[PDB]
Parts: C-alpha cells; sequence; structure tokens
C-alpha cells in the first residue's frame, strides 16, 4: 504494498501515520504478522517514539538539528546533507508485529514519517505479511 | 510473541539479552528465518553491538549523553526528551537471521535491550517467522 | 543466505552494494517479498541513502566523525569505540520491499555497507524471504 501519500508543511516534521498502518493490517486480513513501513525518500525516514506529547517531537527535532545544522561543513550543492544525515540516523524503515490483528505497540507509541526536507510530496510504503 | 519482563538499575543501561532471543529460536523449532526484537518503550530500544567488552557499551552511554544531554533545549515536561532521542538512534527494533536453527551474530555480536529512562519494569517482544 | 565479501579500504567507507542484494533477488526467484541485509561486524553497519552523489555520502561521513571523534572520552582499549557508536546509529540490518522481482526503492535510493573502522575483509549477509 500500500503506497500511501502525504504532503508535508514544514522543512522538518514528524508526521504519525500508525492509522495509515492500521489500516493496511485491517486491509490485508492478517491476524498475526509483521507491518512494514518503508520511507523511499533519502531526506526523510521513519521511527516509533511517543505520539501524545508535541513538545517530545520538538524536543527531538530541535535537538537533532542542533547537532547536525542545515549549515555546516557540507559539500553537497543542493544544501540539504543535514536532512541526509537525519534520515539515516531514525532510518529508512521500521517494523512493527501485528498480534491478534493489531499492531504490537506499547503505551504512547505511534509511527511517524520524519520529513527533514519539507514541504514536499512524499510517499511511504506500507507492506503486511 | 514471547513477551520477556527486564528490570533495568540504572538511568541508562545495555542488557545483554541475547539469550532470551536464542531461547524463542529453540521454542520456536524454526531452522531457518528471522528473529523479529521489539520495544514498546518510547525511551528505551534496541541495538546490536560488541558484547564482550564492557569498555564499549560505556563508551557508547557516555558519549551518546554528551552529544544529547539530561539538561537542554527540552520543553518536555518529564525531563526525559534526551530518553527518547536515543531510543530513535539506537531504534525501536532489530533482526537477526536465523539460519540452522541459531542466530546469525558475528564474533562478539550481541542483542542489546537499550534503557535510557530507567530503572524500570520493562518489556521485550521477540517474534521468530 | 547469500554471503557477500567486501575489501574495505578507508577506515571510513559507504560501500554501495545494491546490485549485490538485487543479485540476490533474482537468485531466489522471489517476486513479492522483503530483502533483508545484515551486518555481522560490530564497528560497521548497513543504510538506504543518495546514491548518485559522493558528496552526499562525505557530508555524512565527515559530520559523524566530527561528532563522534577518533579522540574522545573513551575508555575502550582498541581505539575504536567511535566506530562502534556510528555502527549503532547507522544500524546491523536494513530491509527493502521486493515487488514484481524488484527492490521497491525510490529516486537515487541506495543500499550501503557503512564501514567505520576499515580497512579490512567485511562480509554481508542478504536473506531473501
Ligand atoms: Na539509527
Amino acid at each position: 504494498v500500500i503506497e500511501y501519500s502525504l504532503k508535508t508543511s514544514n522543512d522538518d516534521q514528524f508526521i504519525d501515520i500508525t492509522n495509515l498502518v492500521k489500516k493496511a493490517v485491517d486491509e490485508s486480513g492478517v491476524s498475526d504478522g509483521m507491518a512494514v513501513v518503508f520511507c523511499p525518500h533519502t531526506t526523510a525516514g521513519i521511527t516509533i517514539n511517543e505520539n501524545a506529547d508535541p513538545d517530545v517531537t520538538r524536543d527531538i527535532l530541535v535537538n537533532l538539528d542542533k547537532v547536525f545544522p542545515k549549515v555546516g561543513d557540507y559539500k553537497h550543492v543542493e544544501g540539504n546533507s543535514h536532512a541526509h544525515i537525519k534520515a539515516s540516523l531514525m532510518g529508512s524503515s521500521q517494523q512493527i508485529i501485528i498480534e491478534n490483528g493489531k499492531l504490537k505497540l506499547g503505551t504512547w507509541q505511534g509511527i511517524y514519517f520524519t520529513e527533514f526536507d519539507g514541504p514536499r510530496d512524499r510517499k511511504v510504503f506500507v507492506k503486511i505479511i
């Protein structure tokens, strides 16, 4: 697979895609398996983290920016190497256990698309196995 | 799936859970497949790294702390954003190949639960496919 | 699974192994599934990132080095804790969707072995499921 389109709206942004993943699980009919969530963009990634406090996602974005700023020792002419770095640090995919037809997530644990070079028209892939 | 309970004992800690994963493999009877190890906590994660030198795990913890300290530019009122960041950096899960009924790990390569907000009663999930 | 041998040539290096993964897919005959790429070395890892601009891979290596330098607050007697840290940050494995017998990768998105303690004789494992 299911491809979802996402429109990102800031240069960096966490977008909670947990329900997009649940919908793919529900469509699949799979009761027990794995959900794989993959980002095909080299300046974005996927992570799993706190999903009910905006201050946590702000703290992550702000502090990743502090450590790998937009301006620095970067040769890359497009000027988005900071985004490439942060993308690799978050990861290109994550996976979640499906048990009893539900994503086996912890308390206030959600699945995020992590944009580091928005605003852009983005895709995310969800495969249920 | 197998849920294991872990009691962590320091604010940050690497706990070698390789044998908990081997036990799940052995229980499953699977000779060839994958072991998926998932952390349902947003202030802890899973990584794979050196498992026979305490100085390496100390170096990792200490240097992750140096870069993302407990005190800093953090809005989050609980005061554990450092842990949320480090958790995303390690990852919410890892996976290991099962070959000939054994985890296909390299020399002195082990699977760790990475606590960043202990001491706490924690869980880790192991799914064998 | 397929084990590939790689000879790395610098202390840090990104090696594009995308075609090694495609060959494993092609050998498997699998049309739809997953490719899992695993690094058995604790001082190297796997990441997915830009594969057509050398400046991006240079920016990543250089800036990871800047943040976690070779010399610092490290007890580990071999002197490669920087590599252990960076390895955990990239990850021990990545996975890619196989669709229509092809790796489902984005534009200029490639799979890299990330060496942090070369030059060495290394292995990478590719499992197709
Ligand atoms: Na990471």
